[PDB]
């Protein structure tokens, strides 16, 4: 619950500019996958840019271009070898919607009595109109507050009957039809998953390298696990994340933190849910937590999202960015309308560029000593190890952190200490490499099994090399047999001759 | 050139709702004062949402509503006592404008020859256009980036003369005429105030009880101390704040800083004089060396900026408030087209939520130490005492810290420690309960002069229970004498026989 | 439990010769009065090498030369009126020796069994000794130690009788008869205090202005709330210091502590009834705990104990003085012998020496913040305000902290943050003045009633000046109305015009 | 210059007993070597009590029985070879020495004048004494203090001429003749290393196996090198520890300390050149200089050295060494009468049990980082690395860190940190293995050489369960490859299957 970030900004970084490729930024990109967003030259340009994780819904489109997008995707993993991108596939979840209408647009009225009904085959009109959700009445109360087409209108509960809810309009709009409906400080009993969604998990997400399932909507520690038991050993080695949507997944933020793999701040039901200036608590007690508890966060940015002219980004575009950054996400996010429908690649280049002087101006070693001082006293031996490396590559500056991961495991205890180098991570484990993209500085390499330790450390040092990752005269830190009996930390300077 | 701000969030922070008054909050909100915005009725109503400081500039509008402004603020003050309104002129300062144009508007396209020439009477077209800065030649050189229209067009310097430059355009867009022009990374030779901001401050602004004077485009400590040489004794009450806009600004902050009676950080040309990443830099760094200086500084913040539908806020607004309050900003600010032309009211009404829920997170006793360990170790025995007030007030969990002062002195040493509680500041000086609304967490009342110091004070602890800003069983801090040999620091606490 | 002190140690204090008045020392001194150290010159000839409190205890002696001690004190008084002396009495307590010999001597050998009776007229042998304490059979078990002699011998006991017991000599040795005997790990079931002491106490210590009651082998806190409830109001303004002496005083010492009005570490029965290695953990921690509870502690220091040659103390006396001083002990205290015989006067020189060294090596800001991080959260107002003198009289290098208190416990407050500057408390009550010597940097001085607060203060800053307690130029703290509503803290300068 | 050591005492500490193996301890214990302490019996009895370095001195004594004493050691080695003894020579160095005398004893009066004259062979008296320093007249000035017979007399110089000086008598006293001298405040100039000294070390202690030489009356770091350098590669893996004995030694300490391979705090000289309240501010500062640079120091601590009764420590005789302890010292010290003539194990063993309790009461978290934040920001790859050992040891509480090293490098620098395990040297130079018990918290044992790193790590771990340094369950630290490029830290369980 207690936060603290030291930055340290000198006139020097404001005036010198950055010339830094756009790749070796700490802080990772969520891009949204949107239609314009999917010409194989135009995600190349967006690796280039910095994406590092592709995301996708399956609200939309066919099922032929939902596999034309995946093979888009690898054969654009092909023309840039030397980054590995993770795959991430948001459910649907509950979701409630407004009925039809006979103008198909009413103006509600400010003071006025609007009837809810669950028949949704009903057409309405500004006296009556049918929601999706046929539990409302057993979910809200007289006094709750129900929200219609994006918060436009708020309407208070005041009688609740079997098939329908009688509320008073509180100010005045006008609705389309079909429109989005929340219900502040109210659990929704909706399935988690649906039977559409379980088969576009266990079919179709897992059999074409899906590595991460955003899970709309999480409001219980259940639904975590009722999640990850439907998706069995087929689906044992993919992360769930949760997204914290409503007051309810906020109550519950700890037992679902448990149970998950990784949260996501999405850009949505949660400006609906809690009020606007409640929000921004939120999401820094959340990137706390996870913080905290070692577990990668993922954070809704706007970026270039309005553009009624050219694209250059707004002041509070700009420090929404810089201060998720210092917050300590470990990955920006850049949702489906904030590439802006015709500027992704821009919106992503100037979040690597903020994230790379969000990055440059923290004081590591302060930021080191706050987790080492927040984080509890007995921590295992691998953790410890974990501590050792970033600790020591801090004070000799070393370039790279060198883990030998399989289940990625060590490369997470050495992300939970936020070093100021890049971590290279090596794995022989297909759904290790493109798993670690999720957390902050790690950068993964596969390598082959049954390899010696030796041969493949140094084999990660001439690649690191050839990527201009590492320098001769350069120190880096290798870290391995964190399984043991095995836990073990190298400082090797890079040579050759 | 250090930065740190101690938040601790907890969950029930995050559910519980807020109910306290907007106007106790400590951060106080600079609003800019438009068409709209001015029915007498409507400022009240800005009164009540949480307005501190009233903010204009003469560049539109008559003398006849100038004025018609001012005794609408004036009167507005008459139907609310317990505010005592602070009153902001900004001025035009140095301005770089575009030619006009044989169609009206040109089309440059990418990689065109483009020629300005210093004589604005030329027509021009999509080869030549004229600008309004005579010595452009003068100041760019080959290399040197010229930015049009909000930076829609960037001109790369080719050739100088002595009339005119040829400069490269770098991308395609549509131009108006008379559109702002920027010269990044180069210093405008214009005088910092016009004859007519001169007479319109001598003889307008100064008899009209104006208090701040935000200095467009401040360059330089010479620029600050011309304008004050100019105020003279006539104007030597007024606060001069330059405006930081551009790299000349940033350069030279400290000495500018220095000269100045505090900072404001306006949304406008600091945008386009430097790069969208790194200007959060500049911000929290003006911030940081204004809170360490005790100087204040007032920070533009977005907030239903634009709405293509009904007014509720972005998430990136929301943040953008809450961090500038977080990083310690004594001001957030509306500007002009930020009310939304039409919703002022609510938009200073979720600032003031936005920044009460900031300020109820914040660790004051870390704050406190973090403060006293990044000021120099020779401070008087005035600071001290205002130190101890501070701390006192937090051991004890007193109400209030009343301060007595005259010239304001003793409240912004006070204020420059961050206490959790409202500094009331008693001063006979009319020119002093409306300078110290700038500074975070200051309340003024206006006290009779040749008055006990402790019928002061208790008449102040009167008033002070009538507004609900103590109660009975309350201790509050009383400090006076700071000017001596008198300097004092007392406790009393709250009763009634 | 947790213990830190910070030293500051340079070269130059090393070469540099300190010839500072001894007097102005911070660490008090008690000083037992022996036969030779009686002349009523050399009590001054004390007094001006730095001694603050006289010790005696009325075991020997007569009752004619036992007020004959006063007197000499309360006219040496007279001869330096700018010294307020503290008077200390001693009582015997429980206590427990061995009975006559037949020779007058045995020579106990290792391994033989030694009979000891309750008997106290049986004249013994090397097989059978008396013990003064009759119920020692009831009080010892089997695999108890007994020490006889100051410890030169251990007997464990084998068998518990009713009027007698069996012990198993451990070593061999030769013993005098009515030898001291000693208990480690058993609790002595004696009255605290004699009828004797009792009417030592209430009709001829208390007549004679004695201040402290040091009272010999406290146990519990019933120990001091009986003597406290037979003292009465007759004697409620006499300070009861427990001297802790065995391990039941130590296994109780908080509730002792709770009790009390100070504690004192005598030297003597401590050193047989706990391990040598042992009791300088005791020390250091009782030291403390009355450091953070803010009552005061006297400390036995050896100085010039043994010589069998010249004056010239060990490095291991030197040490011990100055750790004492370090580890936050308000007195040191020289013990009845160690006057040497001949020497009290050098060896209380050597010791104000020691004194000042150590306390011009203390790092008082560090100190200061280690003190507040160890007391709890809710303070008293009267608490912050003494804390606030202290910390402003730091940050400004005040030359005094003027506090005016009728009880004393405004200076009390005061001293329990450890200021590195003099505590001028100024009081009207004859018991406060001689009862606050006790505390570290206090300094009394007396005043008369119903006199303004302001000519009190300005008196005090005079014969402050007189006495080279401050100079022209200097700032000092006043504080005042600590009891309200009227705490208050003021600084002033020394000038005179 | 700054200091601070952090204790951690519990009431549980004070009453528990100690039953751990006094060899077991962290700090080391310097024995220095007498007539009676020679029995081959006798040195296996101190070596059980906790010796760990024999000190000789060569002042007396035959050359037969100077070498009896060398195998009479080397065979008491090989009745308990768990424990591998350090050896030091004390060499004699610059020495002054008065005259002889008419009567052999005269009686100097305060006031009368006192001629000391060069001429060694004038039998003086109460006018007039030899002194053996030929030197004396050109080394001190008029108001020099010239100390005689242990600081007996002090007289301060008011003539010097070519072969003679005229003092006056400050103090009464009686002499013998050939008494110690000492010039306060005043270079010696006599050769830092006799002729004798020099073939005593270079034909006689080097071929024996002397590791330390303890250079008496060090003033300058050119005495240092000028020792080395006549020592030559015959003696380069001697460690010379300068004796700092005089003003001179302590204004030139931190260029001493930086030719030296320790420090070694005598008994003797210095309580008579620096004013005893000053002693204790050197002996803390050059512990701390000793520390922050990691090299070791040897103090001296007063433990029975004069007793006329039974062998029982004074209180200031258990602070001094446990004080010493605390303040920092790698070795405490019993020098050559303080083993009170009989009772040398008693002593060593009480000083064994202080030094545990001292140890166990320390908060080895705090002192770490209380290091850290005192060491410079450029530290090695080696030095983090050993580093990195200590904090992982303490994090994971392992029971022994492992270090591989041959010229001790390794194991010099964890001791620089100061951690709460013991540290566990293997080397295969026999002058690795007997230089390193030197510094704190060092067991050697010597290892072959050309053995595979592992081989030798588990082989110390076997060794380390069969001495009880380690169990089963218990993790360890291994550190090697600190020369490279090599350096290396692991982890390892203690298991056997
Ligand atoms: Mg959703
Ligand atoms: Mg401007
Ligand atoms: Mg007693
Ligand atoms: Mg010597």
């Amino acid at each position: 619950a207690s936060m603290q970030s030291a930055a340290n900004i000198t006139l020097r970084q404001i005036l010198e500019p950055n010339n830094v490729n756009l790749r070796s930024k700490k802080t990772h990109i969520v891009c949204t996958l949107g239609p314009a967003a999917k010409s194989v030259e135009t995600l190349v340009k967006l690796i280039d840019a910095g994406m590092d994780i592709c995301r996708f819904n399956f609200s939309h489109g066919s099922h032929e271009d939902h596999k034309e997008m995946f093979n888009n995707v690898l054969k654009a993993q092909e023309l840039r070898p030397n980054c590995l991108l993770g795959m991430l596939l948001d459910t649907k979840g509950p979701e409630i919607r407004t009925g039809f209408l006979k103008n198909k647009e009413v103006h509600l009225k400010e003071g006025s009595k609007l009837k809810l009904v669950t028949d949704y085959e009903f057409l309405g009109d500004e006296t009556c109109i049918a929601c999706s959700y046929k539990k409302l009445p057993q979910s809200v109360k007289p006094g709750n507050i129900i929200l219609i087409a994006d918060g436009s209108v708020s309407c208070k509960v005041l009688e609740t009957h079997e098939d329908h809810v009688i509320t008073e309009v509180l100010n005045s709009a006008v609705i389309g039809e079909r429109k989005n409906m929340n219900l502040p400080n109210v659990k929704v009993d909706l399935p988690i998953i649906s039977e559409k969604d379980k088969n576009d998990i266990l079919n179709f997400a897992i059999p074409m390298g899906c590595n991460f399932i955003a899970a709309s909507f999480i409001q219980s520690a259940d639904d975590v696990r009722l999640i990850r038991n439907l998706l069995g050993p087929r689906g044992r080695h993919i992360k769930i994340i949760p997204k914290i949507e409503n007051i309810e997944g906020i109550i519950h933020f700890d037992k679902i933190l448990a149970e998950s793999d990784g949260i996501m701040i999405a850009r949505g039901d949660l400006g609906m849910e809690i009020s606007p200036e409640k929000v921004f608590l939120a999401q820094k007690l959340m990137i706390s937590k996870c913080n905290l508890q070692g577990k990668p966060i993922i954070t809704a940015t706007q970026m270039l999202e309005s553009m009624t002219k050219n694209p250059r980004p707004t002041r509070a575009e700009v420090t929404d960015v810089a201060n998720a950054v210092l917050d300590g996400t470990d990955c920006v996010m850049l949702s489906g309308e904030t590439a802006g429908g015709k500027f992704p690649v821009e919106a992503v280049t100037i979040m690597s560029k903020i994230c790379l002087e969000a990055e440059a101006c923290i004081d590591y070693k302060l930021l080191y000593q706050s987790l080492v001082n927040a984080i509890e006293t007995p921590i295992s031996v691998q953790e410890a190890v974990a501590r050792s490396a970033v600790e020591t590559a801090e004070s000799i500056q070393a370039s790279l952190i060198i883990a030998l991961t399989e289940t990625g495991y060590t490369a997470r205890l050495i992300a939970k200490y936020k070093p100021s180098c890049t971590i290279l991570a090596l794995s022989a484990s297909d759904s290790t490499v493109k798993c670690l993209n999720v957390h902050r500085g790690v950068t993964c390499i596969k390598v082959g099994s049954f390899q010696g330790t030796d041969i493949v450390i140094r084999n990660a040092i001439e690649i690191a090399k050839q990527r201009n990752m590492a320098k001769v005269g350069d120190s880096v830190i290798a870290i391995h047999g964190i399984k043991g009996g095995t836990n073990l930390m190298k400082v090797v300077q890079i040579e050759l001759e």
